[PDB]
Parts: C-alpha cells; structure tokens; sequence
C-alpha cells in the first residue's frame, strides 16, 4: 500500500522510507516535495533527478542506508539495476539506476529478478539480504556482494571502503569491504587482479602509508631523493608544473592535495560522477596556470610507484594498460632517453 | 487513509473520486499528474490552479457531481467556503474556493462546519446531504440550499438553472431550482426581491418567450413596433451599432445572439470567470467596429423591458440600480427629451 | 550526423525529419522549441509527454507518416517497441513506446531489432519497409503488418482503416488494412477470429451498413420492429435512458451520434488514450442525466446485434467475452425472464 | 509610473492599458498572471512568448488596439521595430517585434525613434498618430502608413484588409487600406508594383469575384470551359489530385475551401507564423492522401490566371517570379509541350 | 556545424567548446542540460541566466577562458558587446553581454564587427587575437586592450589583475595587465588618470603594502599614530562603529577584513554583481549592529590614504570626485572643525 503521503511521512518519523503506517500532508510545487507541519510547508525533498518529483522522492526515500559498493565499482563490473534496493548517487543527487526491481510501482521493470525481463541486465545482488545468494545463482548476469565466503563461487576481495549514506568510509563498527562476484550470460565470470582508488577528498586528504605521510612532508627533492624515484617524471607527473600558461601533469590528487595547502585552485567537475579516473578544468590561482582537461587518479603513492616501477622506459610513447576498481585503466607513457617525460592516465 | 495513487485510483477507475481503495501508478511532472497504463503514460489532470498540482488534483477530483448553484449566485450571496464538498469553477478551472472543510488535508481548515475558525465565514450548505440544514441552523454566517420547505424559515426560490459538471442546464431528469436560505451573524436574512440572468451561450441561444422568440425573428423595425419599444433605445442597446469605429451598446446577449448568426465577432474575455455581468473586449468581423470593454448581461428579454419600462425618463444621467441574480446591478440611465439614449450594465 | 537544430532544420523545410542536411537556430524556453525566423522566435513544438523536451521534439519530427495500425491494435496484440521508426500516439501527444530501436540516441535501446536486448519486447515489424519481414522471422516476439502475403505465413485480416498522421482513414489513395502476424517466443501465433471497432467521431459519424443507415433515419419503435430486436434492450443499451438522474445505458456510439444531432452533451474522456473501449463521464445538457463512467465501444450496428443475438438470455447476470480489436473485452450481460435488460462493455 | 498592478489595473477595468491610475493584487505562477478577485485568483494573460511572463503581460496589454498591416505585409517591407506601440503577433501570441521604442522599461531600446541606436533599423510610424509623419521624414529607414496623402511623397496603396485586433478584415466602420511609404539610408524608395493575399479562413471562405463565385459553384470541367483555361493545368494547382498517395497540386486557397466542404482534411501548420505562402503538412480524410510540404497561397482567383497566363509555356522548369504583399515571391512553373503540368509557390 | 550535442561533446571532452567534431546525446529537463553517460543522465550545466537553457549552455561553453578584463572594468568603459568571444560574468553566472559577435546564432547580432549593425555599440576587441587591433580602427565605438604597444595610439596601463575562468588574478605565468584604448564615434577618446581597486575578498584577503600589513597586525590607536593619521576619521570610516543600532561607517575592505577574523557577519550582497563600488546589507553577529546599505570599496590603503590626504577638510558636506577603474567614483566627504567626521562612496 504505497503512496506519496506514506513515503512523506516516512521520511518525517523515520528519516527514510521504514515501512511505516501513516501518512502527512504533502504538496508539491514544481520539483519540490513539502510536508505542511503546523500550517507551514516544510521542504523535505529537492528534485536534481530527471524523474518525476514524487518517484524521485520515492527512490531517494526508499535509498540503500547501509554499506554499499561505490558507484563507481559497480559501473566498472558493468551494473545495470539492483534488486530490490535502490543505489542512491550521492554524487549526481540521483539514484545510480533509473529503472528498479521491487522498489517503486513507477520504476519497477519487474517485482523479482527471476522476471525474464531481468535475464538480459547485469542486476546487483547484495548476500547480506536473505536469499540473494540465491537470486544471484539463478539469475543470467548480475554483480554479488557478500561479508562471507560463498560455497563453490570464487570470490575477489573488493575495496577495503564502501559509501555509507554518502559518507565513503573504510568500516570500524560495520563491515565495507566485500567479497564480488560477477556473472555473464549464467557462467560465473572470473574477476581480474586490481588496484584500488583510495576516494580521498582534495580539502579532507589524510595519508594512508609512510610514502604518503614523506610525500606531503619532505620537499620535493628530498622525497626524490629518499624513494629513488630520479628519472620517473614525478616532479611533472605527481608534483605538477605550473611555470606555462597550460598546467603540466599533476594526475596523481596526492600532489593536488600537497598543493592546495600552499596555493588554492579552482577545480571544475565538468562532467559530476563518480569514477576511477576524473577530469578537472583546472585554474591555478597563483599562477594563473590552467588546463582544460586534468586527468586525476587518487591511488595509493605506493600503488603508483608500484606502476611506474615496472614498465619498459625505452619507447617514445607507448600505451600501459592497468587493471583499477576492476576495469582497465590505459595510461599513456612517454619516455627519452631512458628516462620517463610524463604517464597520464590516458583520455578517451 | 488518503493519498495521491488512490485519487487517482479513483479518477481512473471511478471518472471521480468515489471513496473506493486501490492505488495506481502515478508520476507528476510540472503541472500535470500523469498514470501508467500498461506503461504508457496517461494523462489524467492538468492544473490550471493557484495551488499545487496535487492540491488540485485532488480537489478536481472531489468536485460536486450534482447540480449545484452557479459560482455567479454563490459569490452573489458572499459565500466563502462550502460545507463538505469542492464546488468547482469551471470558468476558471480551479475550485470555486481555496480553503475546504473536510475534503482535503491540505486546504481543511476544519474537518466540519461547527468548528469555530468558520464562525465569520459564509458556509454553503447542501440541503440534499443529510445533516446540511441542521448545520446551517447551527452556523453563524452561511448559505443554504433545499429542495423542499425547511421548518419555520421562508424561502427564496432561486433560479431555473444549476451546472451539472459545468454544464449549465435546468433540470429534466434533476432538480436544478433550489429554495436558498442566507444568515448573517446568527440572524436569518430576508433575500431580496431579484431577476435572475438566464446563464445563456453565444453559440448555442435558445428563446425562452414569445418576444425572444419574435425578437430572433422579426426584424429592428417590425418587432420595436408590434412590442411596442419607441423611444427605448433599443436599436443602440440590444441591436447594436457598427457604424462607426466604436461599437454601439450591445449590452444584452439576445442581441449578441441575433448579430452572431449573421456576422461573426471575437469576444475577448477578459476576466474568464463567472459573473452577472460579463465584458468582453469586442471585435465585429464584418464592419470593424470595436469596444474595450462591452459589458454584457443575459436577462430575458421580457425582464429587460420590464425594467427599461420601470425607469423615470426626465435625467440626463442617472445610475439605475436592479437586483440580479441577489446582488445590486448598476446601470447607467441616459435619456434625452423623455426618451432613453443608453442604458447599459454601468462600469464601475 | 544527429542534432537538436538539424531535426528543427528538417522540420522548418521538410513538415518532418526527413534526413536532410543542413540547421536552423533553436531556442528551449521549458517545453517549448522555437526557431528564430527573420529575427523572431517561432513555436516548432510543444512537448506534452513525459519525456524532455528535445527528445521528444525528435521523436516526434521521426513519427512515422506512412498509413499506421491504430494504437488500440498495437497495444491489444502486446507490442512493446516499434522497429527502426516511431509510432506516434496522436491520442496522447507522445510517441506509443518510450524507447525505440534504431531512432534517438537518447532513447534508443539498439541500433537493430536483432539486439538481444530486443529478444524479450514483442517489437512491431512494418511489412512495407525493405527486410522488416525478414526481421520478424528472425525476432523472438513481434507483431507484422504486411500489404500482400508472406511466404508459409498464415495472415490475420486488420480493420478496413489505419491512422495516417493522426487522421483515422479507410485508405482509397494508400492502402489501410494489413495482414498481421504475431510471435510469442519464437513461435508464430494463430491470431483469434475477431470483430474491429469502427474508430469514428462522435461529431463526424458516418452509417456503414443499412442497418446503420435506417438506425439514425427511423424512429425507436419503427427500427427496432423493423429488425426485430424487442426483447434485446436496445432503448436502454444502444438509445440511452435519460428520464432518471443517471444516465442508463449508452454504450454504442452510433446511439451517441443519433443523440448528439438532437441534443449536446459533454464527453468527459478522463482516461486520454486510444482504446477498444473508451469510458466517458456524460452530462446530458437538455435532461440532466449523468453517468460518472460511461462505457462506450464503436461496433458496426451489425455486429452487436450479431453479439446480442448470440448469447443465451436464461442467466440473471453473466460475464460475455467478445474478441474485438484482437483482445478479449468482457461484457456484462444481465437477463430478466428470458429477455435482455443491459448489455455493456463490463467496468473492470 | 508603470507597474506590474497598474497594467493589471488597465487590463481589468479597460480591457487593454489605456494609461489609467490604480492598482489590483497580481500573482505571477511561472507563465501566467493572475489577479485576485474578490478572494479568487482569475488569470489574466498566459504567456506564450520568449519574452519574461511580466514583460509580455505589459507588450501584449499595450498593443495596437487600432486596425494595422498585417504582420505579413510588415516583415514584407523589412520592418524591424515600431515606433511607440507595440504590434502584437496573434498567430504568434507575441509581439511582431521583440524591440519596443516609448512602450515598456525592459524592451525599450530608445524613448523616441529619433534616438541614434533606432537609425539602422526599419521603424513603423503610423501616420494616424499625431507627429509620425514627421518623424518618417527624419528617420533614416522606416516604413510610414497614412490614411490619407503625404506632401511630396509617392504613395503606394496597400491591401484593403487590415488586422484589427487579431481579426483580419476590410474596413466598412474603420478604415484598413493604408497607403504606405518606405525609407532606406535616408532615400524615399519607390515600392513595387504588386499583387495582394487576400487573407482568408478555410472554414470561413468567401469569394471576391464572379470568378471565384463560379469556381465554388460550377464543376470543374464546367468552370474550366468557361474561363477557357485548357492547357493550364488548373486541375492538379488549384482542384488538386487526391488520387495518389502524394497529394498532388492544391497550391492556392479556393481550391482548398472549395475541397473543405466536400471533404474534410488535416491541415498541419507546422511554422505557425504570419507568411504571403504558407506551408501545411496536409492529410486527405477520405483518400489518405498527403503532401509534407503543401504551399498554400490566397491570391484572388482572377490575380491567379492573370499570372499563370502571364507565363512563356516553353521551358521544362523555370523560376517564375512574382511581387506579392511587396515581397518576391518565387514559383516553379513546370511546362511540357505547350502546356503547364504545375506552378506552385516554389519550395525554397 | 553549431548543434547541442556538439556543443555538449566539447564540453565532456574537452572542457569547453574547442571547436572538435563529434555528438553526445543531450536531454533538456527545465533548465538543465544533461548528458548520457552509461546509461544514466550527468548534469552538463545549469541556466541560471535569463537566455534559454540551450542557448546559455553555448554561449557558456563558448566563454573566453584567457585572462580578460574584469566585467567592472568593462561596464566602467562602457562596454555593449565582446567581438567574436563571449566574456562571461562569473559574479552573476551569466555572459557580461546577451548579444554577441560571430559566437552564437541565436544571439548574433553580426558575424563580424564591421557590420553596420555594431556602429553604435562599444564592441570590446582582444589585441591578443588577430585582427582585433585592426577592427577596433574600424569600429565606430570600441574598447581594445593589448599586451604591447599599438603604433599611433595613446595606451592607458590596466589593472594589475585580469579574471581568469573567474578567477582574478595577477599573472606569473601569464600576462594580466593591459593597455587599454577606448575610441566614441570614431573618435580615439582618452582615458582618464585611474586608481584601481584590488578585487580581493573579504574571508581570502592578503595586504598588499607595508601599511596594508601594519593595518591587520598594530591596533587601532598605534596604527593612527604610526601613520599620522589623526583627524582623518579611519576610525569610523576604515575601523568601523559598531556601538549603536545602525553601524558605523565600515566603508574599506581591509576594514572589514581586519573585523572578519575577530567576529564574523552577515553581508548581504543584494545586487550580485562586479562593481567599483559594492553595496551590502551588514549584520554584526556579536554587537548586532545593521547596516541596509554599506558601500564598501576595496582602494589600496596607500591610495585611500593619498585621497583622503588631499581635500580640503573646511566644508561640513561636500562632494569629492575621483576617478577608479576609469569611472569616477563621487564621495561624499564630511567635516567639523578642520577634521573629518566620514568620507563614504556616496549612494546613486
Ligand atoms: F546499482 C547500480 C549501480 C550503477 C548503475 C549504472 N551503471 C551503468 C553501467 C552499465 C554498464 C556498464 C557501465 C556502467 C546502475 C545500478
Ligand atoms: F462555493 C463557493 C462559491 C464561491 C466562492 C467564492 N466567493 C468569493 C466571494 C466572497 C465574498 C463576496 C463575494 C465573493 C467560494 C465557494
Ligand atoms: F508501436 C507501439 C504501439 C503500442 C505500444 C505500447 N503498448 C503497450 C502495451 C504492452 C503490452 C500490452 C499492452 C500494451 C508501443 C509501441
Ligand atoms: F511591427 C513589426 C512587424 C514585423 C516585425 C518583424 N519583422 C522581422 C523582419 C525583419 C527584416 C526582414 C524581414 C522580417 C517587427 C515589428
Ligand atoms: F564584454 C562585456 C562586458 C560588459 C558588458 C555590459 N556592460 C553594460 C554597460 C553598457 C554601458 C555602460 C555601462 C555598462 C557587455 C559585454
């Protein structure tokens, strides 16, 4: 028995939609919804979506509040829909799917995601529901999630973090990091050995090893100096150069991080999404520096050094292809004379 | 239990709101509430109201299905609320008032009549609802409404006409003549001895007496003569003059009427809304000859020469004023060596 | 090469998107296109779907223009998409589906109906376009129309009419009645015997067989002796019952169109869409008779009386089902003492 | 002293803004104004403009309430702009002009045309208003109507119809055929010698010529015979050929209404917008044929044939030009041993 | 080849519009512009513009991403229209101008500045572009600036600062600072000797002079001695007086910088605009002294100080006239017994 009043009232005593009984006055006035509590319209919900005020006020009522996977992970294991929840993209103000599987009469492709209808989609499957284990199994593409291990299915240890609310965080009193599992087509389709992003802040940067803790605190020749990375261009690629009217590198956002505490900088999110790899119009206010199109990867300092220290530094311009968040990162080399000139994550 | 998906159940299933239980999918993008069927949307109401869309979908949606008095006879009688029912202006496309009393949680201002926040307003009463005219006994200020005689109080017998879901008709297979009752502060009212307009169109004018019969019929000359009308203006009044570049009277729609079957002609309303006297920004297709604002009024032609007939001819200019429709009309008397000139639903 | 000012290009020189080359300026104030013509902005479309703007713009100038099988036929025999065009619905002001095959990257979900996205929709295959027969031989679900016959193929005969750009015709210069074939997981289906709905205006309402012809020249009486129809309820069923408060009966159109040269009435179409059968809340203008939902089916006056005539009258109510338009619709046919009192298009 | 409640005013008690003092509430609900009415809100003006809900309410309230060129005739002769008025665009529901000169505070590009800023525009001066001659004489470019004859000036008599009020006719209590002068860099041009549209309806057809008398009334092999045009391909151009498919022919407006009355058709404006060749995507009810593009042009009958026999009849395609409403207007005449095949209003 | 999804391609791929080939797909909803990544739709851009959705988005996208001058500069110059670039006014989220020069086909007035539309519009031309040196001795009116010097023409030296992506700026890495030429009806009209004004903000503020640095860091009593700077009213004027109800001068920046880190307040920019001088509505959170309009500019305090050190302190009220950022800038200087008592940016 769903309705816009009882979603409404919901989200008034419980903070999100819980399954409750009742039901509050509710108006809505262009893409707003609002709730009248003692005769004055209160807003408790703004559209940013491009759904229908009232079934995106559903979705986002009807929000997974617990941890779940980034959605950049999930697009990269190529997820479609998810059963019987709704994935909520803090960083759009939408939800990650518009078309749902037992959620929203409005959205709903299907009430279960043994439908025929589901065959064709990779839905998501979280194990710590009851019986989505189970779903998972049955279902011909889909993505799983699970605290534990699962009998016979070989699982791939995801990111040590998951969006809790929004709030990415790596759980203490919960558990973020999941076992995945992917299948296409009904055969269970193996994983590939990644690397993780770290889905740090640029303003709220905290380091998460000794190289990182070096980096931000020994200057850039002695930290050079003291991981031997002479000849690896990482006074170009991690530090930046903002001597040009065009901003040299600056592609690992450990180096934007050390910069902003000296110099502000006018980072524009042109394209707002959550992935692996994001692209910056970047200004730097000091200088007055700027590049139209910055490529910046949040990678462990060691996990790139790691990279770095271990390709082939003898060919003018090569691509370099890494396994990240599961999908493939190309990064685009340049070499002379044995030397690296700059290793961008390559733009397609 | 009242919500947006079972107004809509209501509306889809039942062609109005009818109490049933059910829900159906329903989205709402700007001002319009649209319903899945078979998943194409289906437009169910477009909101042409001051109030939010899902205000007055539901108010559309608990409008009166019976004959009810014309929103020109309730604001006549001062009426500011309705006692448990939406009276819809169909003129206007939007309830006849903004506040309810048990129909909608959001414009309730009580849940019944008897609560003292109506008090100092003028409550509409339906007779034919059980329990109305002992509310109306109980209420301060408020108008009633009765097919039958009610215990001790002296009825008005009101118009022939009512509007059936904005058709505005007298009843056959109805009653759309209703005795009506007014109190102010507690006391009941004398109403006025009143005309009513007979709630006529354009386009579909039917005669409702031999001279309206006579006057469609005969010619200017021939009717004035066998009525009887020299020296009452009617040539300039009811007739019209298109001679020149500012329209000529053409104050009563009879003659509105008459002109329309010959010669075409664009009546800008204005004020779209219901009133005893409506204007209308005219424009004659044939001659070219317009007026700003041609006030129109549609008595029966008997009662227009009962009151042209009833007036002192001997002032240049005098205001005339005649109950209609139970408010006080102002007309503007211009005569000129005992004979009349105008006489026009005067614009103040 | 597809662009927002190149489909207004073609819309400005074409009537429609015809393919062509070339872009006019285009302004999008809310839901609205315009294009500057001489240094004024003119109105090319007005979005009224629930789709945004620019694409329904698009899907709209891609309508197809070409002799098409009603919407009510496409929806009774389960089409999901249509193949490689958009079948626009002139009823609701939006295309028919919401996603296409081959026509805006927007709502695109294939370039080709051979996607295996596209094997669980039962996609509408229009035979007169080079390869869609060999497409629906190929696809798993799908509807076909056909001008001649198709190899081994069992064809199903259409209605005598189609909907040219929303117009409604018996084709006398194209060609109207189709063959059809139906898929249902590969397998093609032997479509039932049915009767079609005539898809005439109440206000344009044309006979289309003697019996229509003397319905609307005779009397009550003389029509129903002259086709010995007493005993079948047709002055309740077909000719209405007006005398009481609510409307009895009225569910033939051919009833309706006869009433409607007497006297007017409004049609409250509250469900906007094109069905086998419509429902309509009625207000009779001269009696006052109303019916909040008034269901009402176009048959040929023959075949209802062919219907009529076909059903055992020994039951005090009963459920009818009649194949029309290829779907099932339910009757409820309601006998007292072996003759008919009510036959109509069951409200369920 | 201009405000949004005192144009409101204006609108209310005089129909349009006539520079009366006062003020009524006014509520603006996104594209519509709305004024309070004795405790309801009645709308005033919905904009269908480009142009802010306020800024058009105050255009569209002090248009030319006065008979003036039809917007046709106006863009014909290259007008930009008006001086001290606003010519309102009905078949656009917008100004002719989105510039105003001493009208509005935020469409004002100057307070007197005399202004430098109004010297390359083409400004409309209305001789009927007090110093607009003058002020013709002094402009740089502009377009001047007179009733009567200017000193020096040559005039050239325009059409007999003028728009009074979105109402397009010929004068018999105003007067609305204007002689009109025009201006470019200073030099008092010589207007062309042309032909004039008669500006009619489809539905509303009357015919100006015992030519067009015996078009309507006589068939086509009859009419033909009588006006001896054989070999001039009157039965595809004006008749039409509904025959095909493709709508053949029905390029001028007689043809069209003498059509109308027999059958009726689609007529698609898809560039609604005031033009001497209008474009419609027009659909045949009884055949089913179409035409896409359908250029449709109201010349006199009699101006017709005198044009198409005006023609050398030995070229197998060539571009026929014509001066109609002073604009060129190109045709394609199509000829084939001796005689013409077609002569439309070329596609360009 | 100008379309929305080109446009809408250089913006994902590029950062801004760079001229590149290629479509994305695009959807309108009200005021946004979307993009399809993946199968979810990512916001693009926001019209907060009065100019259509599609239109802002280009003009947007089209915005000079070079260090230009600030958009007080320019309106102090009088500035109409930029040639062939578009200098959007970040401070009002819109283009500093709503016509452009060879930019935009909806808002193009002109393709090139030597059009005679452009005569009497100051059009901004970029020396740093070529051929702008050589349009500017073309146009009518104009401003240019250069980075060198121009053969013939009187410079007049800039600001220090330029904006950059909206970012003011003194270049490093680029050049800021330009000559500036303004020519009035052909005419090369000189520029006044001009202070100008820092454009720093009140939480981001940084001295730019020793007493810029003795200001923040000595109290009131040992800066005034320090400085010699009795009897010139600073601390009123600089410092503030926020002892009563309505606040006490407050009128320099480095003033209410100074006041920020010591107790913070609410300024309310009710004009959001660049502007010499800025106007506030200022409430302060610890005395809860108010303000409704402030007048604050941001001088140099050296330049503060060499202005207020050369009037004449023996008239109780008088007008003091100077020239920032070429305007000139009317103070309103008041005096008591040889000293001053306030000298504010006098309210027009
Ligand atoms: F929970 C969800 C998380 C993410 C999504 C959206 N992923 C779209 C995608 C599809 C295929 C490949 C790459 C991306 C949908 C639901
Ligand atoms: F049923 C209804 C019919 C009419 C109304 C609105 N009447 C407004 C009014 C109030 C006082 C004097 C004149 C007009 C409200 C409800
Ligand atoms: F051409 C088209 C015509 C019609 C449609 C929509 N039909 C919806 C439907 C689906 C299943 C059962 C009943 C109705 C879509 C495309
Ligand atoms: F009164 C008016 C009537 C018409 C207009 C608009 N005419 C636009 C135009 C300009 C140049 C050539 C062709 C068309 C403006 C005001
Ligand atoms: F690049 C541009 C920068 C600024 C503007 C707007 N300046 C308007 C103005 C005009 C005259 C005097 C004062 C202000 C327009 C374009």
């Amino acid at each position: 028995a769903m309705s816009l009043e009882n979603v409404a009232f919901n989200v008034v005593n419980k903070g999100h939609f819980d399954g409750q009984q009742g039901e509050v006055p509710v108006s809505i006035i262009n893409n707003t919804v609002y709730t009248k509590v003692d005769g004055v319209d209160v807003e408790l919900f703004e559209n940013k979506t491009t759904l229908p005020v009232n079934v995106a006020f559903e979705l986002w009522a009807k929000r997974n509040i617990k941890p779940v996977p980034e959605v950049k992970i999930l697009n990269n294991l190529g997820v479609d829909i998810a059963a019987n929840t709704v994935i909520w993209d803090y960083k759009r103000d939408a939800p990650a799917h518009i078309s749902t599987i037992g959620v929203c009469s409005m959205t709903d492709i299907a009430k279960k995601p043994t439908e025929t209808i589901c065959a064709p989609l990779t839905v998501f499957f979280d194990g710590r529901v009851d019986g989505q284990v189970d779903l998972f199994r049955n279902a011909r593409n889909g993505v799983l999630i699970t605290e534990g291990s699962v009998k016979g299915l070989q699982p791939s240890v995801g990111p040590k973090q998951a969006s809790l609310n929004g709030v990415t965080l790596i759980g203490e009193a919960v558990k973020t990091q999941f076992n995945y599992y992917k299948k296409v087509d009904g055969v269970v389709q193996q994983l590939p050995e990644t690397y993780f992003t770290q889905s740090r802040n640029l303003q709220e940067f905290k380091p998460r090893s000794q190289m990182e803790i070096d980096f931000l605190e020994l200057a850039m020749d002695e930290f050079i100096e003291r991981y031997k990375l002479e000849g690896y261009a990482f006074e170009h690629i991690v530090y930046g150069d903002f001597s040009h009217s065009q901003l040299g590198g600056l592609h690992l956002l450990i180096g934007l991080a050390k910069r902003f505490k000296e110099s502000p900088f006018e980072l524009e999110d042109f394209i707002p999404m959550d992935s692996t790899v994001k692209n910056y119009f970047i200004t730097d206010a000091q200088t007055g520096s700027s590049k139209c199109v910055c490529s910046v990867i949040d990678l462990l300092l060691d996990d790139f050094v790691e990279i770095i220290k271990s390709q082939d530094l003898s060919v003018v311009s090569k691509v370099v292809k890494v396994t990240i968040d599961y999908t493939e990162i190309s990064f685009m080399l340049w070499c002379k004379d044995g030397h690296v000139e700059t290793f961008y994550p390559k733009l397609q």
